[PDB]
């Protein structure tokens, strides 16, 4: 494979638990990868992905020129660094064991993907949700004692456009600290946010640092993506190894009435 | 298939004499197409070709960001027009029958991408041989007694830069014409520039508008198609039917070695 | 083995892709390789070739002393270093890919390989063809419009002294260039050599720094070789592999008077 791990000085039981540290790790933060639907992955040698056509500009002798557009993928590549020691204590079963390099290369790659999804690079091609919907902007309260009717007012915009199936609401954790100082705790408003949303879920997330909207119908908006978030292997040292999360992905939104932005 | 023929009021005989005329015209007119390797067609689903990657600009936050380059393809639709009562004869097995529409609808679309192949499009992305040289063009003399001194530079130029295997010539009909006008009919030039061009041929090519001397060993370009030339439908009237040639390709040069200009 | 190619970071594509990048190479520059016969190579084992005998000084108290004589293989090992990010486009099928260091690995060592076979090397105790010659130099005239001159008195030295068989010339590129500005581009000059050397064919050594005649007949030189050009590995980094050409060889003239050099 291009992910030469048989060359790692790393045994085969600390294998498993930097794999499994990867995973959970991910799953837990990934936000904008549950609101946007995510067809299997085609594998590396994806390259880009088909969009419609396009008539080139001079058409000229009687002759058509229609040229193909085409969305080439991104590859985000994060490395990580573990100590030869660590992974050694493994095998002697070592309890005390922590992982603590694999979470934050985990964070790190997870913040760029979910900014990228959700709002948008504008430097590998990608629109995010936020960016492409055609929605004018809900203005939220600054009290917070009135999201609902942003909330509100969102999913009054939603259904008069045809938007059908549960709103779901992304929101960041700055304002969930925010809703924990708003009467019970933030229990009620809450609570009344969920009634709102149609049957739909309220997600909080961390890698997220804006508010939106958006309908969880599906085929809205798809996530294509070659390879899956993998550990890789870069060289090692008298008591260092050094690894990377490699992951290759692209996001196309279909259609931008099924997200409108809160700001 | 998205080129139904079926839905055309054409006969199985005369769909036959049609699909031969655009053949044998287009194979004796390509003729940058016999200079550059062409791998079997991938068929219409290629969109496009993928190159190396590229390093973006701001790689922050201790990330990779490299991003895939893609060539996506051009698509060449040529419509052509044929008369219902030319296509109704071929059954009473008229013998004066005649195709010139093909003829011209061929020579059209031969024209446009032997000018891409050799030449360069610059507007479907196509870098052409006689552009991408790195080799100071060869200035030809004026009175083309001497162009064997040129095409002897050619050929040294190509030599000196281990450049292998024959050279071959491509000219246009009109230098032909010129050469038939020196000495025993361009007989000896000729001869001459046969031996020079290392066991080479010597090209005349009606599509091309420049000189060059490109290597025959192959490996040097490659035309990637996803539809060989093939006819097609659009409608049709009370005494007419609507074709046309559809073929979509690219041309990317990985070795500029390999090819010299003229001119 | 040990040539460890299994601790590299190269894919198995990638490894197909390097090793015919220097076998393609090596062939076409190897021209000493072809006037010189080569036996099937020894292995790494071979050590050195056993020649002749030789009476030390002093065979005092009756008693004989003859030591052998043996000639020690050479070693050429030239490194060369291939990017990470290049060999790890060849499995999404990068087309643009080149193997440029590779080529100029190769250029190096046919470069020094060919200079002790046709001159010598005098470190390694290799002796040349143009060395170990008993021969005059046959001079060459200045003009070159007259080396024909001089490659018959070259095949008149060689055939007074019963050497049979055709008769190669070997030459430079400086000179093939010389040539090409001499009458109708050297065709006429080089057909009259092709004929003198008794139906030998012309050879253009790039490696190549001096002329000489050898004959084919086979028989009068050895090429032995225990190691033919290999790829190896040495170490890689975050973002290179650095690998090298190996090859064991040694070179012994046994009958000097098939050669004769012009100079």
């Amino acid at each position: 494979n291009n992910l030469h791990r048989e060359l790692a000085p790393i045994s085969e039981a600390a294998w498993k638990q930097i794999d499994d540290e990867a995973r959970d790790t991910f799953s837990l933060r990934a936000a904008g990868r549950r609101v946007v639907d995510v067809p299997e992955p085609a594998g590396p040698t994806l390259g880009s992905v088909s969009l419609g056509h396009l008539e080139t500009g001079s058409q000229t002798d009687g002759v058509q020129t229609s040229v193909y557009r085409v969305q080439p993928l991104v590859q985000v590549r994060v490395p990580f660094t573990v100590s030869r020691a660590d992974i050694d204590d493994v095998e002697r079963g070592a309890v005390d064991l922590t992982w603590d390099p694999v979470d934050d290369a985990v964070a790190k790659l997870v913040d760029t993907e979910d900014t990228a999804i959700l709002h948008g690079w504008e430097e590998a091609g990608i629109t995010g949700l936020s960016e492409a919907s055609v929605h004018q902007p809900v203005q939220m309260p600054a009290e917070l004692e009135q999201i609902d009717d942003a909330v509100s007012g969102a999913c009054n915009v939603l259904r008069l456009a045809d938007v059908e199936g549960p709103y779901d609401l992304v929101l960041p954790q700055q304002l969930y600290t925010q809703v924990s100082e708003t009467t019970d705790h933030g229990v009620p408003v809450v609570d009344h946010l969920t009634q709102l949303l149609s049957g739909g879920e309220v997600l909080w997330a961390p890698a997220a640092r804006c508010a939106l909207v958006v309908s969880r119908r599906g085929g809205d908006s798809c996530l294509f993506l070659g390879r899956d978030v993998s550990i890789g292997y870069l060289s090692h040292d008298a008591q260092t190894v050094t690894l990377y999360l490699e992951e290759s992905f692209t996001f196309r939104v279909h259609q931008p009435d099924a997200a409108v932005a809160l700001v």
